[PDB]
């Protein structure tokens, strides 16, 4: 076939019931994730090809960057709760991997302040039980699917994208193969 299990994707031996339609995992410490966001705009190009009625979920993971890694999962929960993902994603990536100016929870907070989220609004969210349960959701979804590596994308809790098996000579061709694969899996 043109799309082959074990080639552009793999199948989960243990399918995950009730999982989000398109589920993406990343870390702000993850170098391919930086590329996926900044250079390739994967999420964005997947969305543009997904049919109507399909929602996209993106979660942060704990297993990179130790203590700061967990702060970042909680900060991402804050970002989701306030709906400010599109304003903090780039400065968080660059703060961690480019300028290396993010070394503490306080530095993460600064990024939100500079993005215009009010200090008071941020700290209330940070400490909120709504954000607690949002952290729990990120952890549970990662736990459900055996996750030990990022970036990762899962479709309908049953298929996992396998980018190692796509041509990387050309970045644009890679992205379209990737998005077209999500679409195919989506319709599966």
């Amino acid at each position: 076939a043109q799309y082959e299990d074990g080639k552009q994707y793999t199948t989960l031996e243990k399918p995950v019931a009730g999982a989000p339609q398109v589920l993406e995992f990343f870390s702000f410490f993850c170098p391919h994730c930086y590329q996926f966001e900044e250079v390739l705009h994967i999420s964005d190009n997947v969305k543009k090809k997904l049919p109507e009625g399909v929602k996209m979920t993106k979660y942060h993971v704990n297993f990179m960057g130790g203590d700061l890694g967990k702060d970042l999962t909680q900060a991402w929960a804050v970002a989701m709760a306030l709906g400010v993902e599109d304003k903090v994603t780039v400065p968080l990536f660059e703060g961690v991997q480019k300028t290396q100016t993010i070394r503490s929870a306080s530095d993460i907070r600064d990024v939100f302040i500079n993005a215009g989220i009010k200090g008071e609004e941020y700290d209330a969210a940070w400490n909120s039980f709504v954000v607690k349960s949002l952290v729990a959701q990120q952890e549970k979804a990662a736990a459900d699917v055996q996750l030990r590596g990022v970036p990762a994308m899962f479709v309908n809790g049953k298929y996992q994208l396998n980018p190692q098996g796509m041509d990387t000579s050309n970045m644009d061709v890679f992205v379209q193969q990737y998005a077209d694969t999500v679409k195919y899996l989506s319709e599966k």
